């Protein structure tokens, strides 16, 4: 039950490179950053060169919670990415200032995760990961129609990210180092909290 996927064409469209850039951007400064960090910005979102594998599990039309204050579907898909996507920020570290540049790549998620065109636009929430336990018991409802769906037990998800590298480019090493480590730490957050169901990306 396969999903091919244009990656040639998707991995061009800006409309979508752009907009994911903004989702993340809203959502970090949202957090609260520690001292040593400042003009923390995502300044270039890039996809793989290879797309993830996508597989199709069930089609419904998009919960009534996508709607907010026919033509429209929503799958829920099996998405496994071991691929080359990279996102790169900037920010300012602290006498002195220093402007720094990092990627994250590396992401690797083997997810349950729902997609839904509705209205000109796309929502994209992650839902768990497949090896996740509460799978293997019947203790946490994926279907999305589906009456207790990602009811309590919703919280104890273990990581959507399975892994990711981020690298960088005197003792401020102690700094670039543990800052690198706020990254992860923060960005990991940044998918459980603002991208996983409840929570979504929103495009177009």
């Amino acid at each position: 039950m396969s999903v091919e996927i244009d990656w040639d064409n998707i991995r061009g469209d800006l409309s979508v490179n752009q907009g994911v850039k903004d989702f993340l951007n809203s959502r970090l400064q949202e957090f609260e950053l520690p001292s040593y960090v400042n003009n923390l910005k995502v300044t270039n979102f890039d996809l793989g060169t290879m797309p993830p594998n996508v597989i199709l599990k069930q089609m419904d039309d998009p919960l009534d919670e996508f709607y907010s204050y026919n033509t429209d579907v929503q799958l829920l898909v099996e998405l496994d990415y071991k691929g080359d996507m990279s996102i790169e920020l900037s920010a300012d570290l602290v006498f002195m200032i220093l402007p720094v540049k990092l990627r994250i790549s590396d992401i690797g998620m083997h997810c349950l995760c729902l997609l839904a065109y509705l209205k000109k636009q796309l929502f994209i929430s992650f839902l768990c990961d497949v090896s996740d336990p509460l799978l293997e018991n019947d203790k946490l409802q994926v279907d999305p129609s589906g009456p207790n769906f990602m009811g309590k037990r919703a919280l104890e998800r273990i990581s959507l990210i399975r892994n990711i590298k981020i690298h960088t480019e005197g003792s401020v090493l102690r700094s670039v180092g543990k800052l690198e480590e706020f990254l992860v730490d923060l960005f990991r957050n940044l998918i459980r909290k603002e991208a996983a169901w409840p929570s979504w990306i929103d495009l177009d």
